[PDB]
C-alpha cells in the first residue's frame, strides 16, 4: 500500500517540474479550459429552457437565442478539445523522460543482474508500463475533482426538498456500492498479476528460441519449441479468461445495486400516494435526479477500476528501478595516477558461490614493461582473474595493487579507463564495420582508423569487399567470419591504445600464418607497457618473458620458458605433446 | 485496399471454423443474447410512460409495474454482460491459434531472413497485432448491424411527419459527415505508420545495446547509447505528438457539423412560426429525434475510426506471414537411403552476393569410412562448404552427390537427419545443462546421457559442481566457461550419433591435455563412418588420412600427410612454423 503511495508521489513530482516554467503555464491553462466548459455546459440547458418557456408564453429574438445556442454547443466542444492538446504534450514529455531514466538505470545496473536476465521480459515490462503512465497522468488531473464536485452538488440538490428517508436510502446505497466496488477490485487485483507473469515468460521463451535458431535448425527438434510455446500460451489463455468473467460479475453487480435502488425509490414514493407526497411532478423529479446522480457515479467507478488496474502494471518497472548495484565506489575516491604498470596479488580468495571456491592463495607480480602469460587446464578458472582485475566482481579476502595503489580505493571511472581488454567471445554492434572499429575512440580520425586496420591484418581483406568499410555486420556479428570478427575486436583495442593490455583467447580462430604477423606487431608496440596474454596455445606464451602455470585455483610453477622446460613440470608436458 | 480485404476474409474464416461445432452454438447464442437486450431496452421506456400516463389519469397495480420495471432493468444488463463471456472465449481461442501459427511460420522461414533480422521489432509487432485482433473480432460481430438498423429506424421515424425539407437537410448533413470522416481517417492513416516505424527501431536499438552490454562495459562509451536512444525517443515523441492534434481536429469537426445542423434545424422551424408549423409539441419532437439520431451516428464514427486505426497495426504481421522461404523441396522427393558415406563435389560455384564469388571450381571426393581435413587461410571460406553441404544455401552451378544420389532431389527432412554438425560458435538454451545435453535425442535415457558425458571429458567436472546436472546455464551460455561450453556441444553430437560427422572448430577453446583424449575417442567410434574435420591447428589434421589445402576459393594440394610435407607446399609452410 505504502509502496503505491511512493509511486504516485514520484509521478506527481514529474508533472510539477520546477525547472521549466512553461509546464506551470501549460497545466493551469488546461484546468481553466476544463472549468470553462463545465460552467458553459451547465448554462446550455438553462438557455434552451428559457427559450421554450418564452415561446410557449408568446422573430428576431428567438433567432439570436438559437444563434447563441449555436456558439454554446460549439464553445463546449472547443474548450474540451483544445484542452487535451497541451496536456498531451506534457504527458508525452514526461513519458520520454521516464523512459530515458529507466534506460540509463538499466545500463547502470550491475553485471550480476545481467548474465541471468530474462531477455524479453524487460522490454515487455517497459512497453506495458510506458503505456500505463499516460492514462494515469491524463485521468488524475481532470477527472477526480470535477466529478466529486458534481456529486456533491447533486447530493445537495437531493438534500433539498427533504423526504426524510431518501437521504438514508441513498447513503446506504452509496456505502454498499463503495464496499462492493472495493471488494471486487481487491479480488481482481490478484488475477491481473497472474496473467502478467505468464505473458513475460512466454515472450522470453520465444526470444530464447529465436536466439537458438541455429541450434533448432541444426537439430530436427523443431516441434518441441512450438509445443512449449503452445503450453505457455494456454496458461496465458486461462489467466486471461479468468479475468474477463470477473469483469462481468462487477458490471452485473453494478446494475443490480442501482436497479434495486431505483425500484425501492419508486416503491417508497408509490407507497405514499395518499397521506403523503401527492404531486406527480415530484415523481418525475426523483427519477431525473437519480439518473443525474447515476452518470457521474458510474464515471467514478470506472476511474478507480482503471487506476487500480493500471497501477498493477506500474509496479513492474519501479521494482526494477529500486534495484541497486552491489559494487559501489568509495565515499572518498582518488584519481588513478600511474607512471608504470605494476600488478601485485596478495593471497586473493574469490568464489562465485559460497559452496565452491574457485581461487585459493594466488599470488603473483607483474613487473613494469614486461609480459606475463598464464596457462593451465580449461577448468582452472584462469580467465576469472582477468574478469576480477577489471573489478566486475569485488575481492573477498585478498589484496590487489596497481603501481602501489589500492584498486578498491581507486575510483571505478579512472580504473576502467587506464586498461583495455579483448573479450574472450567477440560481440559486434548491428552497425557498419567502420562504426564498430571506430567505437574504440570517438576522438580518432579517419587516418587513425585506417592505419589501425593495417596492423590488424584486415585492411587488405576489407578492400576486396563489395562495400569497402560499409558492409553491414549482422546481429551479434554473425555475418562476418570468425577470424575477421576476431580481428575486428583486436583493432578496437589497438585504436584505444590502453596503458595495460589484457588479451583473452586472442589467436583462437586465426590461421597460423597471420598469427606470426600479429605477434610481431604486439612485441614492437607493447614494449614500453606491460601486458598479460592468456591462451592455451604454447606458441603465444613462448615469446613472453615470464610464464606461470595455474591449475585447480593455485599456482604450480613460475619462471622463464627455459626453466619451465628443464623442470619437467606441468608446462613441459603440455609443450611436449604440442610439438609432437 | 484489396490486401486489407484478404486480411478481413482470413480473420472471418477463423471465427466460423467448421471443425468445432461448439463455436457455431457459441456465436449464435451471443447474437440472440444481444437482440433480446435490444428488444427489451426499447420496451423499457414504453412501460414507464404507460405507468406515468395511467397514474396521471387516476396501490397493488403500480407496485407490480414498478417490480416489472425492476426486472426489465436487471434483464437488460443481464443479457449484455452474459453475452460477452462466450465471445471472449472464442476470441481468445482465435488469438492463441493465430499466435501459434505465426510462431510456427516464423521458425519455418529461411535462414537468409535471419542473420539480418531486427531483434525486437518482431516481438513488438507480434504484441501490437495480438492486441489488435481482439477488438476487431469483438466489434465486427455485434456493433455494425444493430447500429445500422437503429439508424434506419430513426430515419423512417424522421421520414414520418414530412417537413419536405428536413429530409434534404439531414441527407446533406450525413453526406458531409461521411465525406469529412473518410477524409480525416485517410489523412490520419499516414501518421500512424510513421509512429509505428519509429517505435520498432528504438526497441531493436535498445535490445542490440543490451546484447552489447559486455562491450559497452569494457569500453567507457556508455553515454553514446543513451544519446542514440534519446534521439529515437524524440523521433517517436514527434510522431506521436502529430497524431494527437489530428485527433482533436476530427473531434472538433465532429461537433461543428452537428452543431450547425442543429442550428439550421432550429432556425428553419422558427422561420415558420406562422403560416406553417405552429404546434410547439413538434418543436421538442425534432430536438429529441435529432439527439436520438446523434448517439448511434456518433457510435458508428468511433467504430470506423477504431477499425481503420487497428487495421494499420495488423498489416505488420500479415506481411511477415506472406514471406516464403527461398529454398523449397522438390515436388517429388525420394527418402534418403545410404549404405555408406560418400561425398562428391563436381565444380561447385557459389556466391553470397553477385559481386563477389567465394567458391570457384572446388572438386573433392570423400571415401566411405575415411576422414578428410581441410586447412587454409581464414578468409578462404572453408566453412562455407560445411554450411552449403547442410543445404542452408542452394548451389548455383555445381553438382553435389551423396552415395550416388542428388542432394537437391533428396528430401530436406531426410537430408538434415542423416548427418550431424558441431557449430563453430556454441549457443546453449537458457535451461538446465541436463536438458541442453539431452536435446540431442529425446528418446535417450539417463544412462545414455551419463555415458556420453564421460567420453566428452565433462562428467568429472560436472560432478564437482554445487548442483550436479542441475546448474542453470545463463543466457546464450555465458554462465559456463568457454571450454565447458565447447564440450557440451560435442556431447550433443555424441548422443545424436549421426551417420556423417562434421566438426567445425572443435578444439578451439580446449587445453592440450584434454584434446588428446577427445581425439582418441573420435578415432575409435568414428572408424566405421566418414567424417570431416576443419581446424587451423595442425595436430587435428595430422591424424586424418587425407589432407587438402583450400585457399582463395580453390584447392591447391591434396594427398596424405607424408606427401604434403615432402611437396614443400602451402601445408608444409604452415606446419613448419607451428613446430618451431
Ligand atoms: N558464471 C559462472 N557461474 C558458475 N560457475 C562459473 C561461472 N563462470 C565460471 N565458473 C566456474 O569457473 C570455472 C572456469 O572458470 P573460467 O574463469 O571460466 O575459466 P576459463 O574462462 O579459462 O575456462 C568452471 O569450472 C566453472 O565451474
Ligand atoms: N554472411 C556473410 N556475408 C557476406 N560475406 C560473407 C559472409 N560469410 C562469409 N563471408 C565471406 O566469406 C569469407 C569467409 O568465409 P567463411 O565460410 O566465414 O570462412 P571461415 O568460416 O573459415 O572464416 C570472408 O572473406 C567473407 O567476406
Ligand atoms: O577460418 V574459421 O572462422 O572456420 O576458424
Ligand atoms: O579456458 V578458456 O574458456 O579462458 O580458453
Ligand atoms: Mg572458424
Ligand atoms: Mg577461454
Amino acid at each position: 500500500a505504502m509502496a503505491d503511495m511512493k509511486i504516485l508521489r514520484t509521478l506527481a513530482g514529474y508533472l510539477w517540474m520546477r525547472d521549466n516554467p512553461e509546464f506551470r503555464f501549460r497545466v493551469i491553462a488546461a484546468l481553466g479550459f476544463l472549468v470553462g466548459a463545465k460552467v458553459l455546459n451547465v448554462q446550455v440547458p438553462f438557455l434552451f429552457k428559457l427559450a421554450v418557456d418564452w415561446l410557449a408564453s408568446a422573430f428576431a429574438t428567438p433567432a439570436a437565442v438559437l444563434i447563441g445556442y449555436g456558439i454554446a454547443r460549439t464553445g463546449s466542444s472547443a474548450f474540451n478539445e483544445l484542452r487535451t492538446a497541451v496536456f498531451s504534450k506534457v504527458a508525452l514529455r514526461t513519458i520520454r523522460s521516464v523512459s530515458r531514466k529507466v534506460f540509463s538505470h538499466l545500463h547502470d545496473l550491475d553485471l550480476r543482474y545481467h548474465l541471468s536476465r530474462e531477455t524479453g521480459g524487460l522490454n515487455r515490462i517497459i512497453d506495458r508500463g510506458s503505456r500505463a503512465i499516460n492514462f494515469i497522468l491524463s485521468a488524475m488531473v481532470f477527472n477526480v475533482v470535477p466529478t466529486i464536485l458534481e456529486i456533491s452538488m447533486v447530493s445537495g440538490i437531493l438534500a433539498y426538498k427533504f423526504g426524510a428517508a431518501f437521504a438514508w436510502i441513498t447513503s446506504l446505497s452509496v456505502g454498499s456500492y463503495i464496499v462492493f466496488t472495493l471488494a471486487v477490485t481487491q479480488w481482481r487485483t490478484k488475477f491481473r498479476k497472474a496473467m502478467n507473469k505468464a505473458d513475460n515468460d512466454a515472450s522470453t521463451r520465444a526470444i530464447d528460441s529465436l536466439i537458438n535458431y541455429e541450434t533448432v535448425k541444426y537439430f530436427n527438434n523443431e516441434g518441441y519449441e512450438a509445443e512449449k510455446y503452445d503450453q505457455f500460451l494456454k496458461k496465458y489463455e486461462d489467466a486471461a479468461l479468468q479475468t474477463q468473467r470477473s469483469l462481468a460479475f462487477l458490471n452485473f453487480g453494478q446494475s443490480i445495486i442501482f436497479s434495486t435502488a431505483l425500484s425501492t425509490a419508486m416503491v417508497l414514493c408509490s407507497q405514499g400516494i395518499m397521506n403523503g407526497q401527492m404531486t406527480v411532478g415530484d415523481l418525475v423529479m426523483v427519477n431525473g435526479l437519480l439518473f443525474q446522480l447515476s452518470l457521474p457515479l458510474n464515471f467514478l467507478g470506472s476511474v478507480y477500476r482503471e487506476t487500480i488496474q493500471s497501477l498493477v502494471d506500474m509496479k513492474s518497472m519501479f521494482q526494477l528501478l529500486e534495484e541497486k548495484s552491489d559494487i559501489t565506489n568509495t565515499s572518498d575516491a582518488k584519481p588513478l595516477v600511474l607512471k608504470g604498470g605494476n600488478i601485485e596479488f596478495e593471497n586473493v580468495h574469490f568464489s562465485y558461490l559460497p559452496e565452491r571456491k574457485i581461487l585459493d592463495g594466488i599470488s603473483f607480480v607483474v613487473p613494469a614493461g614486461k609480459s606475463v602469460a598464464i596457462v593451465g587446464t580449461s577448468g582452472s578458472g584462469k580467465s576469472t582473474i582477468l574478469r576480477m582485475l577489471f573489478r566486475f566482481f569485488d575481492t573477498d579476502s585478498g589484496n590487489i595493487r596497481i603501481d602501489g595503489q589500492d584498486i578498491k580505493e581507486v575510483r571505478l571511472d579512472s580504473l576502467r579507463s587506464s586498461i583495455g581488454v579483448v573479450p574472450q567471445d567477440t560481440v559486434l554492434f548491428n552497425d557498419t564495420i567502420f562504426h564498430n572499429i571506430h567505437y574504440g575512440r570517438l576522438s580518432a580520425t579517419e587516418e587513425e582508423v585506417y592505419e589501425a586496420a593495417r596492423r590488424a591484418a584486415i585492411h587488405e581483406t576489407i578492400s576486396n569487399f563489395p562495400d569497402k568499410y560499409s558492409t553491414i555486420v549482422g546481429e551479434r556479428g554473425l555475418k562476418l567470419s570468425g577470424g575477421e570478427k576476431q580481428r575486428v575486436a583486436l583493432a578496437r583495442t589497438f585504436l584505444k591504445s590502453p596503458a595495460i593490455l589484457l588479451c583473452d583467447e586472442a589467436t583462437s580462430a586465426l590461421d597460423s600464418t597471420t598469427e606470426a604477423e600479429i605477434l610481431n606487431a604486439l612485441k614492437a608496440l607493447a614494449s614500453n607497457r606491460t601486458s598479460i596474454f592468456i591462451a592455451h596455445r604454447l606458441t603465444t606464451a613462448m615469446q613472453c618473458d615470464e610464464i606461470v602455470v595455474l591449475e585447480n585455483g593455485k599456482v604450480v610453477e613460475q619462471g622463464p620458458h627455459d626453466e619451465l622446460l628443464g623442470k619437467s613440470g606441468r608446462y613441459a608436458q603440455l609443450w611436449t605433446q604440442q610439438n609432437s
